[PDB]
């Protein structure tokens, strides 16, 4: 499942739960075409990679976090581990998403 | 101004009319917050940099053009000159857009 981050303190909450695991955060928007296109594949990825934590952030609801992360288009995938930023992917490029999960898990 | 490309035939025509000028193409969508956010700044850029050709392509109307260019989120800026792809920018990052215009002008 892709758990939706409700706020900044729920955000930090989840990066701790994640412990040592790679964390993938989908920064998305409600009516966003590419976001809807990749969403089912991301759900599928979260169910097949149970040692990776998948989160999502509504940039309309969490402008705080989105601007903190200089999100410039949606979806943007942020890759994090132990609180550090490992990489980012701007856009719904499924194969690049797969490569980055493989590279960083 | 930022001229809206109507179809593939119009896209080729505008690229030809540009001669050897740099062409910057904004692939945008209607339901796209970041596209709206940068739209006025792109318009003002097209006025200041009158020796660069600025075009825009609505990816919902020109799906095959968007697919040909592997557009993965919006806005994406494609930089072209003499029929050659020079650069791509995924997202509404105004300072990056300025840097890439200067680099490729």
């Amino acid at each position: 499942m892709v758990y939706q981050v409700k706020d900044q303190e729920d955000f930090t909450k989840q990066l701790n739960e994640a412990g040592n695991k790679l964390v993938v955060i989908d920064f998305y928007a409600t009516a966003c075409g590419p976001c809807k296109m990749i969403a089912p594949k991301l759900e599928e990825l979260s169910q097949s990679m149970s040692d990776v934590v998948f989160l999502k952030v509504d940039v309309d609801e969490c402008e705080d976090i989105a601007q903190d992360n200089q999100i410039a288009c949606m979806p943007t995938f942020l890759f994090m581990k132990n609180g550090q930023k490992l990489d980012s992917l701007s856009g719904a490029n499924y194969d690049k998403l797969l490569e980055l999960v493989e590279k960083n898990k």
